[PDB]
């Protein structure tokens, strides 16, 4: 019944769910499969002429995120759950998994000219799919508020299938085929979204942790420049729990080595072109070489086996430093966390217990950091546990001695002091910000990592507020405080201003506070950023 007629002139049908109108699984690009593989991808030929889109499709090959070259427990667990016939069955995945979904209000029509929100999921950069992330919550808020949104999701490569780096990937300019990934579901948008209902020129993009990260890399793209036919792609972001990925370049130290291991993994060793040799492996081989390097709850943790890393040519250069450097999209941004954002990384080192050991596995992660440094960083992340993440709990959760430190660490880094070194650099445009502490008092974990993709897809609680109805009105008006909240959402101008700056949630509700904790912290890691790439 819903229907749809794209600018090639083909008619699709999409599924009428009641609540809203849905076209899933439409492929925007060519499998890329055999030779493919690795490569940027190839924009979709083809009729979908007569075709219906009525289920996601699957998707992009899966990491065991407890992977690893080593053997242990988890590790054969995870494996014999993600290769059972059921799971196969429930979740399933194939390296012919680049396709988008659009799901809108129920009697859409063409020309109805609606903003657009395009999700970019988050699993580590090494798992995910858009069939995870029900839009009904988004959608069903929009309508009720009198701000009808068109939530579109697009796929993407993950794990070694799409963030391969090294010399070859390099030298072949097949550097972040992922991000490419997301790139071409974006001009794909621009190209069609009309026909379904929606503005292209009213597309704000959003995703959270990996997601959001992504989001921060496509304002970073070809030094800021994020038109395509002389038109932006966005004119707006939402990053839930992430900024700028502190990494090394694509040819550098650890993008090498992953490279090589997973070369040896899948019995190219021996290959004078391992990059040629790797495209022959079948998918089955493949798939086991890499998950027999790191995935992102192995003892590596944050430390990823595969990530955006600039590559000279559509990232110029270090992340932080373009940032510096104003080589970004002029757009309006929202950007948050969860005030726990380690806590469920420091899982993966619960056998570092003392002072020296910490030392040893700080040093192992960050080979660019001197001892000085070392120190500097353990001196502003003390082992006192009343000081670690989950923040504000006391001795209470001290799992070990180093558990809340290292969770503290890892959380600041990797997103939330990463988030106000951007905050206090980026000029591009009017800048918000929100602190969630929505699950204070949640054992061990505390306001984890994630638990925003509950409020704003699941279940309704204080956060929705923001994770739906804020960001609706963004998406809608440019501006949050157009969603009608009782506390006014402050423009963020510094870390330093006068004055509440972050919009802050509890279980009860929101409230506004400022942005100024672990300055410490701040200055250990971001004095010379680069001392912590990976
Ligand atoms: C904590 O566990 C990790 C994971 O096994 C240990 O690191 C590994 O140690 C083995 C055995 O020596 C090496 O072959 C691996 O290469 C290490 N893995 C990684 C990912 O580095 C680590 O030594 C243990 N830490 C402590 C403090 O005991
Ligand atoms: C101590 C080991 C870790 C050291 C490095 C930590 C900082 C590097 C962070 C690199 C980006 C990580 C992105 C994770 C997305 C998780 S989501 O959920 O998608
Ligand atoms: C990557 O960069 C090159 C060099 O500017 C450019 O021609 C190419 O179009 C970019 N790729 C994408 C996906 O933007
Ligand atoms: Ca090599
Ligand atoms: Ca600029």
């Amino acid at each position: 019944a819903p229907t749809a007629t794209l600018a090639n002139g083909d008619t699709i049908t999409g599924l009428n769910a009641i609540i809203n109108e849905a076209f899933l699984g439409i492929p925007f690009a060519e499998p890329p499969v055999g030779n493919l593989r690795f490569k940027d991808p190839v924009p979709y030929s083809g009729s979908l002429d007569g075709q219906k889109f009525t289920s996601y499709g699957p998707s992009c090959m899966q990491q065991n995120p407890e992977g690893t070259y080593e053997e242990n427990l988890p590790k054969a667990a995870l494996d014999l759950v993600m290769q059972s016939k059921v799971f196969e069955a429930v979740s399933p995945s194939s390296e012919d998994c680049l396709t988008i979904n659009v799901v809108r209000p129920p009697g859409t029509k063409a020309g109805a000219n609606l903003p657009v929100m395009l999700w970019i999921f988050g699993g580590g950069f090494e798992v995910g799919g858009t069939s995870t992330f029900p839009p009904a919550q988004m959608i069903t808020k929009s309508i009720a508020m009198g701000k009808p949104i068109i939530h579109v999701s697009v796929n993407y490569r993950v794990s070694s299938w799409g963030f391969l780096a090294g010399d070859e990937i390099k030298a072949e300019g097949s550097a972040n085929a992922g991000l490419k990934d997301q790139r071409l579901g974006m001009q794909w948008v621009a190209d069609n979204i009309a026909a379904f209902g929606g503005d292209p020129t009213k597309v704000t993009i959003f995703g959270e942790s990996a997601g959001s990260m992504s989001v921060m890399c496509h304002i970073l793209w070809n030094d800021g420049d994020n038109t395509y036919k002389g038109k932006p792609l966005f004119r707006a972001g939402i990053m839930q729990s992430g900024a700028m990925v502190p990494s090394d370049a694509v040819d550098g130290i650890y993008g090498n080595e992953i490279f090589d291991l997973l070369a040896s993994n899948a019995g190219c060793g021996s290959a004078s072109d391992k990059l040629a040799c790797l495209r022959g492996v079948s998918s089955d081989t493949l798939e086991d070489a890499t998950n027999n390097t790191p995935g992102f709850l192995a003892y590596s943790s944050l430390r990823l086996s595969y990530l955006p890393r600039p590559d000279g040519v559509n990232i110029t250069d270090d992340m932080y430093a373009l940032v510096r450097e104003g080589k970004y999209a002029n757009i309006p941004v929202i950007i948050g966390d969860q005030n726990d954002e380690g806590t469920f990384f420091g899982t993966s080192s619960l056998n570092v217990t003392t002072d020296a050991q910490a030392r040893e596995y700080f040093k192992q992660s960050f080979v660019h950091a001197s001892d000085a440094e070392i120190d500097t960083l353990m001196t502003a992340y003390p082992g006192d546990i009343t000081q670690g993440s989950p923040f504000d709990t006391g001795i209470l959760n001290a799992l070990t001695p180093q558990f809340k430190r290292i969770s503290a660490v890892l959380g600041d880094l990797g997103f939330t002091l990463a988030r106000r070194y951007f905050l206090n650099h980026y000029t591009g445009g009017t800048k918000y910000s929100f602190l969630s502490k929505q699950l204070s008092g949640l054992p061990v974990l505390g306001t984890f990592h994630s638990n925003d993709i509950v409020f704003q897809d699941y279940l309704l609680g204080s956060g929705s507020l923001i994770y739906n109805n804020a960001f609706i009105a963004f998406a809608t008006d440019l501006d949050p405080n157009t969603a009608g909240l009782l506390v006014k959402w402050p423009e963020y101008t510094s870390s330093s201003q006068s004055g509440n700056n972050l919009m802050m949630i509890n279980a009860l509700g929101l409230y506004t506070g400022k942005d100024n904790f672990r300055t410490a912290g701040y200055d250990a890691l971001f004095s010379n950023p680069p001392s912590f790439f990976v």
